[PDB]
């Protein structure tokens, strides 16, 4: 299962940085959301 | 969507509505049982 949630850390707008903060947050990977501009991150779960 | 294991549900997930109520506490919008593990999953529009 790829779990799949916003960062709790990343600040602001989504449009590298998001990737840096899931990573941080100790998932794997971040992307930016096409609509809502949000980071979010991805992990095995 | 995102999808993720509630954080606060507790135990296994037997019926959906206890999970679907975990899950818009943690700010989701729904909540389900996953099929063989049974874990509380919630999601959202992201």
């Amino acid at each position: 299962r790829e779990c799949k949630t916003e960062s709790n850390t990343f600040p602001g707008i989504c449009i590298p940085p998001c990737r840096k903060a899931c990573i941080s947050e100790k998932f794997t990977d971040g992307h930016c959301s096409k609509i809502l501009r949000r980071c979010l991150c991805t992990k095995p779960c």
